[PDB]
């Protein structure tokens, strides 16, 4: 059965919820983005209309296939009547195709639902600038003052010059980086560009990047490892036994790998700055825990909040305990008192 965190009032809507059957009332379901906890329930074989961006389409009909008649996207940045109701999806920054909703619901109550984002200044100059929000469904994952990490900028420019030395020092050295599910680019595609060449991966992988409208991406990615050298493999790969093996397969090309594990926050972000960041080496391998984040910073999400003022906030992670839950309202109450709403 379908939580209440999940459920806009007021209309027949639900947010994220493909995992409960039919939900009783539903005549709409909306998708933030394609990542497997949000997507979990469908498949060719649902018949309710999905409504989501551009490239979450995509990957509803070539990678789940989704039959294109229950497929509905909608432009971003644009007002669109859905049955009866004003909405608006606004770029979430977190992975490609990624959204967050505006509901302007029939009483005059308006609601945004942020879906997983990575709060960001830029935010307050989109649409959300020119009227109040009553209700906010929040992307907690890490609201927390423990949870620091870099810009996403600082974590790319640690990546490419690692990578840019390496392969210098070394030319018959080969660069891997884990993946398990779309977003997180930047870090393979980065360190591509600076080494001139394309990167190589599985068919599987090829066919969902070739769903997500990057510019110039024939450029950029291919099937053929052997002309390739930056590899994607499976993040569960990336260790010692999963590294040796794949340099036994490249017929004596290489004899070093340099890899890269982008998590999110981990601990080691306590004490360690970008930039005094180390790998675990063994022999001729090495494997680098990269902080790269798609979610807000406990600092990023408070701006955020501070800066948009709700009336009330539903957090949408971090919901399962009591601990977590009694935690989350103190901070949006010191958020409150100190700003002044
Ligand atoms: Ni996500």
């Amino acid at each position: 059965t379908c939580p209440f965190y999940k459920k806009i009032p007021g209309t027949g809507f639900t947010v994220d919820a493909f995992q409960y059957g039919v939900v009783e009332g539903c005549t709409a379901y909306f998708l933030t983005h394609f990542h497997s906890d949000h997507y979990a329930g469908l498949s060719k074989h649902f018949t309710f209309p999905v409504y989501c961006s551009e490239i979450t389409g995509n990957l509803l009909k070539n990678k789940l296939h989704v039959q294109e008649q229950y497929i509905h996207p909608l432009p971003l940045d644009t007002e669109c009547i859905v049955n009866g109701v004003k909405v608006v999806l606004l770029d979430a920054n977190h992975c490609p195709g990624a959204v967050m909703i505006l509901f302007y619901l029939p009483n005059g109550t308006v609601i945004l639902h942020t879906g997983d984002f990575r709060a960001d200044p830029s935010m307050e100059r989109s649409l959300l600038a020119d009227q109040k929000v009553h209700m906010l469904y929040l992307d907690t994952t890490y609201c927390s003052p423990e949870y620091t990490f870099p810009s996403q900028q600082e974590v790319i420019r640690f990546a490419i010059n690692t990578a840019f030395e390496a392969v210098t020092l070394n030319p018959h050295a080969l660069v891997v980086c884990g993946t398990y599910s779309i977003g997180k680019e930047k870090v393979f595609l980065a360190i591509a560009d600076v080494l001139g060449s394309k990167v190589g991966m599985s068919q599987e992988k090829y066919k969902t990047l070739q769903c997500l409208n990057i510019p110039e991406i024939n450029s950029l990615i291919t099937t053929d490892m052997c002309s390739s050298l930056v590899h994607l493999l499976p993040m569960m790969q990336i260790n010692f036994k999963g590294l040796q093996s794949h340099l036994k397969k490249c017929g004596g090309k290489y004899n070093q790998i340099l890899a890269f594990r982008p998590t999110g926050w981990t601990h080691s972000n306590k004490f360690t700055r970008i930039a005094d960041v180390i790998p675990q080496t063994k022999g001729n391998i090495s494997i680098y825990g990269i902080p790269y984040s798609e979610h807000s910073s406990y600092l990023e999400m408070k701006r955020f909040v501070q800066w948009l003022k709700p009336q009330k906030i539903i957090p949408t992670v971090n919901v399962g305990t009591w601990k977590s839950r009694s935690t989350m309202e103190k901070y949006f109450r010191e958020w409150k008192l100190e700003a002044g709403y």
